[PDB]
């Protein structure tokens, strides 16, 4: 199998995502829609059910307009079991659970949406045309609710297939989270109160734990090809971890967080997390960078290349990092006069590292600023489109150009309006050149590549304007003029490759799991594959794709490097966490704690999961607010399942670490269930 194969869930480099709004999309059925205030016939009241569904979707993908516009997979709509309240708004006059944002039974789908049933012709229907079906997921809440009106909504009722768990108000067993509500004035704030209305969901909770990851085999089990996961920024970072073995030991697929970012917005936090998560991140620095340039005009393309540059080196797998120029939470990327910024902001995505996904109707010239504006009916399904064309065009070469989807990104060429980059892997090369300006041409001269010498066309076929150039021997490209808004993509394809490892999924393992090493010139003939020194056992072997399982190593972070049978060296892929065991979140509970101004207190230990006593990688800064407050202080952790553990507690500042006295403490981690431990700062 090729790392291209639709069968490939661990690897999304080469592919092009669809972002659908399931109910705004196709009305493929009419029998399965809803009644009463719930519906809306007409598609004028924008927050009630427009009638969209799976059925919609199945017809897009047997008719050709996704499969011809080069798309390889899809995001849809969580597809569980949503409220059935017709909320209150002021504006609309009515709010309901169109979006599926407001669970009611993850273990259930939405009866408007379709059933279990057309829930597999969709997945299989996907299957059979090569489109991989990407899943929302939010795990952070149920639905709007009120603790002092049960009579609001549905009171963030949960159900368990059909039985119901409990409410918000009268939560006796404590499945949600009682702080209020979020105001985003810190990270621990923004995690254990509810997101708006929402009913937070205590996941530190044993039934919640165990709730969550069984619901989510439910879906696993239908076929689904990946995940993205809901408002990852409101859940504690060490659920998620063990929220993500758990998904990865039962069946590896590809899976994105939500982490949302505003404009020029960078936050540590996020950084750490995509790289120690186990999952990837939507790119919203790449996102906002871009709306700023080719939208908003609030930065140029010098801002362009340092996110570039900036982003190439906080992230630690950036080919996994979803970008995108817009969503249904942001105003449409569209937003009248020209549609010469939208196309450029297109091919610049098709083109850059990552994982391109793109909003339904983008390619429609679709407009509608907020929500719900942003969220309107399927315009129309027309494929002369300059915008169409363009993805059908640029698309494909995540597939045939590894430099597109695994290369890196360098400048060649810049000043305010131009950006001229190039994407190389190996011998494989990818030269773009934009130039934003809609009025003024620019003349490039002493520009350099690494593209052999010849003379190369436009992949776009002169769609932006765009035409050929001449390179020389010395990779010397002859001047020419970059007229208005033109868009030009040239490339170079090595006819052969020596090993280069492009991708490795997934980044979070554990010893006797199997990992995939996707890459050129692997050769026919079984290698060797070497997590540092130690090498694995092979699974299966091919030019492209390497299929290895975890050798019983150190627990730890490991650097793959690969091994043809010839003897020749790949390059490292760096980063691997392989984990201790089986993950599970334990709660740790420090009282006494008390720290100066600017101190604070970290979580240090035996094991790998706890930074193996290295205090500059020690778990924290703790919390000390909403769930316990200072001096007592605690964090949510994911450990190996079973394990006894040494830890100890240090108080950090800058420039000072104060260790905990007496012996460190002792712990054996709970085998199923979560975990609390509480203790004492010893002096
Ligand atoms: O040869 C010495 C010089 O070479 C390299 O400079 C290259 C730039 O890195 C590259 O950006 C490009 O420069 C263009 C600028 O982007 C643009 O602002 C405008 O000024 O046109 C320039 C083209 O002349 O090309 C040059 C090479 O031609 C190298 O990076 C430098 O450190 C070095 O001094
Ligand atoms: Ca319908
Ligand atoms: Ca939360």
């Amino acid at each position: 199998a090729s790392d291209t194969a639709v069968s490939n869930v661990v690897n999304y480099s080469t592919d092009v995502i669809y972002q659908i709004v399931t109910d705004r999309f196709v009305d493929g059925n009419t029998s399965n829609n809803p009644t009463g205030d719930l519906y809306d016939p007409t598609h004028t009241s924008l927050k009630k059910y427009f009638g969209g569904d799976w059925q919609g979707i199945i017809n897009k993908i047997n008719d050709g307009y996704l499969t011809g516009m080069g798309v390889t997979a899809i995001w849809i709509s969580q597809p569980v079991e949503n409220i059935y309240a017709v909320l209150p708004d002021s504006t609309f006059g009515g709010s309901t659970s169109y979006h599926g944002y407001w669970a009611r039974d993850f273990k259930r789908t939405n009866p408007y949406f379709g059933s279990f049933t057309d829930f597999q012709n969709l997945i299989n229907t996907a299957h059979a045309h090569n489109i991989k079906v990407i899943i929302d997921f939010a795990p952070n809440h149920t639905s709007p609710a009120s603790e002092t009106d049960p009579t609001y909504a549905e009171n963030g009722r949960l159900y368990d297939n059909g039985t119901l768990l409990g409410g918000y108000t009268n939560d006796t067993n404590g499945y949600f989270h009682h702080y209020g509500g979020t105001d985003f004035s810190s990270y621990e704030d923004g995690i254990y109160r509810n997101l708006f209305d929402l009913a937070d969901l205590n996941q530190q909770n044993s039934t919640i734990d165990s709730y969550l990851k069984s619901a989510i085999k439910v879906w696993l089990d239908m076929g689904i090809d990946g995940i993205r996961l809901d408002a990852v920024k409101h859940m504690p970072f060490g659920w998620q971890k063990n929220f993500m073995d758990s998904i990865l030991s039962y069946r590896p697929v590809f899976t994105f967080g939500e982490w949302f970012l505003g404009t020029n917005e960078i936050d540590v936090n996020n950084t750490y997390f995509a790289n120690e998560s186990g999952m990837s991140l939507l790119d919203f620095r790449f996102s906002q960078k871009v709306r700023q340039v080719f939208r908003d005009n609030t930065d140029t393309m010098y801002g362009l290349d340092s996110m570039i540059q900036s982003t190439a080196s906080d992230y630690n797998f950036i080919n996994d990092m979803v970008t995108f120029i817009d969503n249904h939470d942001m105003d449409r990327f569209y937003n009248g006069g020209s549609t010469r910024p939208v196309e450029q902001a297109l091919a610049f995505t098709l083109t850059s590292r990552g994982v391109p996904a793109i909003y339904y109707g983008t390619e429609q010239y679709m407009t509608g600023n907020g929500d719900p504006y942003n969220r309107a009916m399927m315009t129309s399904f027309n494929t002369s489109t300059t915008a169409y064309n363009v993805i059908k065009k640029l698309a494909p070469l995540r597939k045939s150009n590894p430099a597109i989807a695994y290369g890196t990104t360098q400048q060649r060429w810049i000043n305010n309006d131009v950006y001229i980059y190039e994407r190389k892997f190996g011998n494989n090369v990818a030269l773009v050149a934009i130039n934003r300006n809609l009025s003024t041409s620019y003349n490039i001269t002493g520009l350099y590549t690494a593209l052999p010498a010849g003379t190369y066309t436009d992949v776009l076929g002169g769609l932006l304007n765009g035409n050929s150039i001449s390179v020389a021997s010395d990779g010397s490209v002859t001047p020419f003029t970059l007229s208005a808004g033109e868009v030009a993509v040239w490339q170079y394809v090595s006819s052969s490759n020596s090993p280069l490892i492009g991708h490795v999924g997934p980044t979070m393992t554990k010893a006797g799991q199997t990992i995939t090493i996707d890459g050129r010139g692997f050769g026919t003939t079984s290698g060797q594959v070497l997590f540092g020194s130690t090498a694995g056992t092979i699974v299966s072997w091919d030019d492209t794709e390497v299929k290895v399982k975890v050798p019983s190593v150190t627990p730890g972070k490991y650097n793959i490097s690969l091994k043809t049978s010839s003897g020749a060296t790949s390059n490292t892929y760096n980063n691997i966490n392989i984990l201790t065991g089986n993950q599970i979140c334990v709660r740790f509970v420090v009282n006494n704690a008390s720290t100066v101004y600017g101190e604070n207190v970290y979580l240090t230990g035996n094991v790998a999961e706890l930074g193996n006593w290295d205090t500059s990688k020690a778990i924290g800064p703790m919390f000390n607010q909403v769930v316990y407050q200072y001096p007592t202080w605690y964090y949510d952790v994911s450990v190996p399942a079973g394990t006894t553990i040494q830890f100890k507690f240090i108080k950090k500042n800058g420039n000072t670490i104060t260790w905990e006295g007496g012996s460190n403490h002792t712990y054996t981690v709970p085998s199923s269930s979560t975990g609390t431990v509480i203790v004492n700062w010893q002096q």
